[PDB]
């Protein structure tokens, strides 16, 4: 579908993507070749949708969180520049964009949140986020407001949620530890509730409105990356930007994005791309032509950065990160984030309480690792007959009486459906690694075109058993495990709020309970 002979590139709306476009026309000058910069709301869950069927953009901006996914469900192009090229970048930018060994996006820029300050309202800003409702208080009686940011994007929430102990992965990535419902992440997200329930914040605020208030002087504080610095200063507010206060005594702790630019598969113009990244945006002036639009941060590139680690805004912008974390770029940060912006948006609003808010994030964040460890589990034991030695880890009690009651249920689906399951298998014609790929496109589709409840997912998963023993007897096992990462994949996508609601498998097991 991507047509030949030019390229579209689609970025964030809240970057400089005039300023690309003029990168654009003078790569149009030199080649003949028309540049489209693009920026569609929403466009970092259109990218995954658009390019499995081989369509949108040739190259894809956004922070490198979202990239391993994208990269997993092979939709990006390996890059491959040269060594030359590669020293001119920092090796921790080249770092966010690694998965599984290979280079997957070419990185722009480092990004965090500070806290951005108007220095006619508060020549000091606070050092603590526990100074700021005496603050408000103070201001208030003035006409005024201490602090206002997006409280509907869990990013700007995330550096105090992780202030006293909240993390998502622990410190490689142990995906099987989950910190989004322990006491560091509630103590953080109730002291920002208890600012909402005594007035200092209202949990309707967006970007918009926390800017147009700090940009138009009603606010004395935001929280943005480097990104808004434009607006503010075609506001004539006077601001500084700074550290983020700490709580309980501890640095606030941003996640580090990456600006990063990724060449879609299925695009024709890869050399085109290639080209463009490498040799008219990663240059002195083609990050200027971006920057001077909407500023960038620490960009990636060495001889550019130089000339920009002179400002104090920047420097500020590396203090907070330091502080910080990089983000991990791992296939679950997208499950992460919904989690956690849910959880965020009803506790403020109220809808759940902290604990319930954590408590359905938790779960969400880990719902991928474990339905994968249960269904796994099963298609091998299933497949040879003897089960897995190796300890189910944290959540385990619920993992193994999952698994236990999908022996029970699923031994049954597939003695009582003998038939079908040996029609459906006989037909479909299973040989090759090959043939298992087609296998998941088709239960990917009969599961999605239907309804929801636990008999359909245990149907999908025993029918993946049933596909598994198949497998071992014709030598095949390899793609069982494959198997059983389609299976998960399409279960916990499609399904996830179903999923979340039922308290996961604790619900399964309840449902099917003697
Ligand atoms: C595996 C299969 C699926 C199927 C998939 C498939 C096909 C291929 C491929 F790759 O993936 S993925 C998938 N995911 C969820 N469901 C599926 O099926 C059920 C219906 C169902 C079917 C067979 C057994 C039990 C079935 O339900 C039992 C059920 C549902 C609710 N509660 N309980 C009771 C319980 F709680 F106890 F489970 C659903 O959609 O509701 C499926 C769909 C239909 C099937 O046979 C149709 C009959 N043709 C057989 C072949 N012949 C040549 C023509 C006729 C067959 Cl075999
Ligand atoms: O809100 C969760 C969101 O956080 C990050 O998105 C940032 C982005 O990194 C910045 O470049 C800037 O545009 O603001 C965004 C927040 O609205 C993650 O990168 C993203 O994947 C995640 O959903």
């Amino acid at each position: 579908k991507i047509e030949e002979g030019k390229l579209v590139i689609w970025i964030n709306g809240d970057k400089g993507y005039n300023g690309l476009a003029e990168v654009g026309k003078k790569f149009e000058k030199d080649t003949g070749i028309k540049v489209t910069v693009e920026h569609p709301d929403k466009l970092e869950e259109k990218f995954p949708q658009v390019a499995a069927t081989g369509d949108g953009p040739d190259i894809i901006f956004w922070a490198h969180d979202r990239f391993g996914g994208y990269a997993q469900s092979g939709l990006l192009a390996e890059i491959t520049p040269d060594k030359a090229f590669q020293d001119k970048l920092y090796p921790f930018t080249w770092d966010a964009v690694r998965y599984n060994g290979k280079l997957i996006a070419y990185p722009i820029a480092v990004e965090a949140l500070s806290l951005i300050y108007n220095k006619d309202l508060l020549p000091n800003p606070p050092k603590t986020w526990e100074e700021i409702p005496a603050l408000d208080k103070e201001l208030k009686a003035k006409g005024k407001s201490a602090l206002m940011f997006n409280l509907q994007e869990p990013y700007f929430t995330w550096p105090l949620i992780a202030a006293d102990g909240g993390y998502a992965f622990k410190y490689k990535y142990d995906i099987k530890d989950v910190g989004v419902d322990n006491a560091g992440a509630k103590a953080g997200l109730t002291f920002l509730v208890d600012l909402i329930k005594n007035k200092h914040m209202n949990a309707d605020t967006d970007y918009s409105i926390a800017e147009a208030a700090f940009n138009k002087g009603e606010t004395a504080m935001t929280i943005n990356g480097p990104w808004a610095w434009s607006n503010i200063d075609t506001s004539a507010v006077n601001y500084g930007v700074t550290v983020l206060p700490t709580f309980k005594g501890q640095p606030s702790k941003p996640f580090v994005g990456v600006l990063s630019a990724g060449i879609n598969a299925a695009s024709p113009n890869k050399e085109l791309a290639k080209e463009f990244l490498e040799n008219y945006l990663l240059t002195d002036e083609g990050l200027e032509a971006v920057n001077k639009d909407k500023p960038l941060g620490a960009v990636a590139l060495k001889s550019y950065e130089e000339e920009l680690a002179k400002d104090p805004r920047i420097a500020a912008t590396m203090e907070n990160a330091q502080k910080g974390e990089i983000m991990p770029n791992i296939p679950q940060m997208s499950a992460f984030w919904y989690a956690v912006r849910t959880a965020v948006i009803n506790a403020a609003s109220g809808r759940q309480t902290v604990d319930e808010a954590l408590k359905d994030a938790q779960t969400g964040s880990e719902l991928y690792r474990q339905s994968l460890e249960i269904i796994s589990r099963y298609l091998r034991e299933q497949a040879t007959g003897a089960a897995d030695t190796a300890p189910m880890g944290a959540s385990g009690a619920t993992s193994r009486k999952a698994l236990e009651t999908l022996r029970r249920v699923g031994d049954g689906v597939q003695r009582n459906h003998e038939t079908a399951f040996q029609g459906m298998l006989r037909k479909l014609d299973i040989k090759n690694e090959d043939d298992v790929k087609s296998l998941s496109r088709v239960m990917i589709h009969v599961f999605s075109d239907g309804v929801t409840n636990w008999g359909r997912i245990v149907t999908l998963i025993s029918f993946g058993a049933f596909v598994a023993k198949h497998l071992k007897t014709i030598n095949q096992e390899s793609c069982i495990e494959p198997l059983a990462e389609s299976i998960t994949d399409v279960l916990v996508r499609t399904k996830r709020d179903w999923l979340v609601k039922q308290r996961g498998w604790d619900g399964f097991v309840e449902f099917f309970h003697v």
